[PDB]
């Protein structure tokens, strides 16, 4: 599923991403659109074997089981497969975890080099909230 911006902030919104950890609703929809293009189907694999999926490209080295990622963990305790589907809760609650785990959002590249610093408040205006 390819969410729309603001159908995208309410649904994070819903699952209590805004203000997370101190990062305010605009940094998660910023890091969605840069990492995934707000696409749950998103896939990508890393030259060191491992793939991240999902809209918030979750990676299989640590996060979840894929079954082919050789001395992995799956702290998320999940599938990766299931940080595709059109419901975001499963992403949600690992992002969480991850977010949790000591580098803040900093663990999400994109959001380092393309939200970090800017008006990520943008990202969210005009939407019903």
């Amino acid at each position: 599923k390819v969410f729309g911006r603001c159908e995208l902030a309410a649904a994070m919104k819903r699952h209590g991403l805004d203000n997370y950890r101190g990062y305010s609703l605009g940094n998660w929809v910023c890091a969605a659109k840069f990492e995934s293009n707000f696409n749950t189907q998103a896939t990508n694999r890393n030259t060191d074997g491992s793939t991240d999926y999902g809209i918030l490209q979750i990676n299989s080295r640590w996060w979840c089981n894929d079954g082919r990622t050789p001395g992995s963990r799956n702290l998320c305790n999940i599938p990766c497969s299931a940080l595709l589907s059109s419901d975001i809760t499963a992403s949600v609650n690992c992002a969480k975890k991850i977010v949790s785990d000591g580098n803040g959002m900093n663990a999400w590249v994109a959001w380092r080099n393309r939200c970090k610093g800017t008006d990520v408040q943008a990202w969210i205006r005009g939407c019903r909230l």
